Formats: C-alpha cells, structure tokens, sequence
C-alpha cells in the first residue's frame, strides 16, 4: 500500500483557463517528522515543504503558465515517496463566427472561425461541417488557417476551418452546423453554431 495518495489520482488534469483546481496530496506516517513536499518539474520557481500530512495545491484562475508537471513528495521515517500529475490548461472557443452567416442557393463554401482558443492541435480541436446530426459528406476541408490572438498576459489563437461544399440535394436542409470540439483527457467539450440555408429568391430581397 502506498503512503502517499493525491486525490484526484489521475495523471493528468484538464483545467480551464480562468478554472480553478486543487490537488490534495496526503501522507500516512506514523512516524514524527513527515513532510510534504509540492513542486514543479524543478525548484526553479520555489517548491513548498512543510511539516504535515496534508498538503494542497490549487491553481486559481487559472493562466496558461499553470500547466505542466506537477510533483507532490513525501517523507517518513527515512522514505521517499512520490507522485507526478500534469496539469493542462486549455481554453475552449468563447465565441464561433460563421461566413457567410446564412447559405444562399450558389454559395460554394462555408467558413467557420473559434475565437481565443488554444490547444489548437488536430488530435484535440475538430472542426465539422453538419447536417441536421449528421456530418456532411463531401465537404471538402481547405484546411484550418490559425493566427494569433493575445489576451491578457496570454497567446490563445483565432482558427478558421473552410469547407467547399457539395451538393445538398433536395429536399434543401434548413440548417447546416458549424460544430467546434476539444478532446483533453476525461473531456469532450463542443460548440455548435447554426447556418441557416434560404431559399433561391433571397439574393433578390436585398
């Protein structure tokens, strides 16, 4: 059995930027002298050792400079104990733009666009283009564009998914969705912005 537990036990957490989190790492001794220790991946920054059987860290409001390795150890009667959790801060899309904001009969391409957003990796952002629930086949994806987009004292990115549609046969969809999705660790977060599609004399009304 291990002395020393950290709840939550997982070896990465997935916290939001603004989000707060703590750790609690506890220390079963029944000998005087436990300690505690809470640090980064060095000491370069200040570790923290106290005299206890308990110790919690919390990240508040949270900043992207939160993320990385953390590592609790502990001491009794001559042992070393330890255990490492990651933290990573991520920063879901506040806001989704669509061009054009209603599809028109002709239109040839959809562009979608998240806001302040990071990470902006493949394997944890997706974009998808939607059909009532369903993904529209045959879109064609032209590749995310991303740029910079700084916010406070942090870089979050602006990245835009473009599609060349294909044909929506009939009878025409009343809506397509732009749909956002992050994958971290324990999580699915999306964001699914509608796309109202009229009718062919629209054009002709402005």
């Amino acid at each position: 059995v291990k002395p020393l537990q950290v709840e939550p036990p997982e070896p990465v957490v997935a916290v939001a930027l603004g989000a707060s989190r703590q750790l609690t790492c506890r220390l079963a001794c029944a000998d005087r002298g436990a300690s505690v220790q809470w640090r980064g991946l060095d000491t370069s920054l200040g570790a923290v050792q106290s005299d206890t059987g308990r110790s919690v860290l919390t990240v508040r409001n949270a900043s992207l400079s939160a993320a990385g390795t953390r590592v609790c150890v502990g001491s009794c009667g001559g042992r070393t104990f330890q255990h490492t959790v990651q933290l990573l801060v991520y920063a879901f899309p506040n806001q989704l733009t669509v061009s054009p904001a209603a599809l028109v009969p002709g239109d040839p391409e959809v562009a979608c666009t998240a806001h302040k957003v990071t990470p902006v990796d493949p394997n944890a952002l997706s974009f998808s283009l939607l059909v009532g629930g369903q993904e529209l086949e045959g879109a064609q994806a032209l590749g995310p564009e991303v740029q910079q987009e700084p916010i406070g004292g942090d870089v979050l990115f602006r990245v835009t998914e473009r599609w060349r549609l294909p044909p929506l046969g009939t009878p025409v969809p009343p809506a397509l969705y732009c749909q956002a999705t992050m994958r971290l660790p324990g999580l699915e977060l999306s964001h699914r912005q509608a796309i109202p599609v009229l009718g062919g004399e629209n054009l002709y009304f402005q």
